């Protein structure tokens, strides 16, 4: 019970408690993750090591920002994998700094393994207030699949990814269809993403289920696998509608090493936009 | 429970949890106080309002320091009283800053009532590492009561103060005997302080029970029948339940304290508590 200890409950599937820090006008979220308390984390493992996806860190950051009325993820840099131990727990912390004059806050994500004597930083970034909302998706998701987009046969793809090193279990195998359009840096990837029924109830409690956001982006790899790197730098991430479980997505390339994302729900309402994601080996 | 949520248990009767803050090398202790959870708190009330004693805030500050290797309270300035609701809880926070080159750390005590939208600060101060050898009492407590000190009949004294608006309940009525030496600004107050039966058993849970320290200092009020800045408090021994005490006045508006246990061992020294 968070409240009997003098904190508030985070009401969130990955986070335990939040407490304000009146001294700095900041706040801090606390959590303990394990494979026994969060079994579905086992469904994202890179070379058989369970690591919290980049998208899980994004969700944590945006949940913290939203607590303080700074829902926009201006920037997030992923420093070091948040390894979940195959037995035991790891203590997690999301730290939100006090507001600057523009109202922007720093956000950092830390972890402390049961064995450890020092915390490890996993991500550091900046959340900003929403000065001006978006309204509707820019891309025409109503004309679907998009004209002249060629469907990709997905048969075998998630196996070919596992071989290369990407171990997506059932929770993350959410790419239902992929179409492709264009060739070079003008490549567009379109996909339908739907979480398996096992993840559905959880999905509703997230801002966006990290597996839904991960699949939205890893559709590009699934696309390629039918003919390792991790997310490095996130820029301009906004969550527009909470708790989705099924998406239509367009993924494109602003530069040769980067992705942008727009995703809508089946009613055509915006769910997530991402200005830029840069990756690294 | 705390570990479940990503914190550590505080193992202190007035604190719930503690967590490090790697963003700042600080740490934060969290708590919820209520008269249901902490019934003895009701025994410290001013004009019918339950206030966490100033000594309570000292006890939390030093416990927070202990956590970080900064056990000595260089300074604590009390700002707004920490009111305990008659029903439902009040959220308390003790915030400890990162270390200076000193090793010294800031300490701040806040609270949040059940629907306020803002925190109130109650106390702010500085903790420092223990850089001095184990303490020796300056005063000869073994010659007791002191030469030329006069006994003070305490009959009805607590009741006097209760009409003035100091509601000391059973837990806080711990002054047992008082001797007085001198008068006005030069007076030394010598007292035997003992927690009552029920708080006495629990005293081992505290650094020093806030009622015991409160009574150590309010022996002056009892003898005569909410302070501001603490300076230079060292807790030499933990878990005391009975004291011999000398309270003196460094300045006409302040008190100083030395206290020893029944065996003569130093328990707590306090350079000054100032009123203003």
């Amino acid at each position: 019970d968070a409240v009997s200890l003098g904190l508030a409950g985070a009401d969130h599937p990955l986070l335990g408690a939040v407490v304000q820090l009146p001294q700095s006008d900041g706040l801090v979220f606390t959590s303990r993750l394990s494979l026994r308390s969060h079994p579905w984390l086992a469904d994202h493992a890179v070379r058989d090591v369970v690591i919290v996806p980049g998208t899980g860190l994004v969700e944590l950051a945006v949940r913290a920002g939203d607590e303080a009325g700074c829902p926009v993820l201006d920037e997030l840099v992923i420093e070091a994998p948040l390894v979940v131990p195959r037995r035991g727990g790891v203590r997690v912390q999301v730290a939100l700094g006090g507001p600057a004059d523009d109202g922007s806050r720093t956000v950092d994500v830390f972890s402390l393994r049961e064995d450890a004597d020092s915390w490890l930083r996993h991500a550091t970034g900046v959340l900003v207030p929403e000065n001006r909302p978006r309204g509707t998706a820019a891309f025409d998701f109503a004309a679907w699949p998009p004209p002249e987009a060629k469907p990709v046969d997905l048969t075998g793809a998630y196996d070919v990814l596992a071989d290369v090193g990407y171990g997506y279990g059932p929770t993350f195998r959410a790419v239902r269809a992929v179409w492709r359009r264009g060739s070079g840096n003008t490549t567009e990837t379109f996909a339908e993403i739907a979480l398996p029924e096992d993840a559905r109830a959880e999905a509703g409690r997230f801002g966006i289920h990290p597996a839904l956001l991960d699949a939205a982006l890893h559709s590009t790899m699934v696309s390629a696998a039918a003919d390792v790197r991790l997310p490095f730098a996130w820029n301009g991430l906004r969550l527009h509608a909470a708790g989705a479980s099924v998406l239509r997505v367009r993924v494109a390339k602003p530069e040769r090493d980067s992705l942008s994302l727009e995703a809508v729900d089946e009613s055509g309402g915006l769910v997530v936009t991402l200005d830029s994601l840069v990756g690294r080996p």
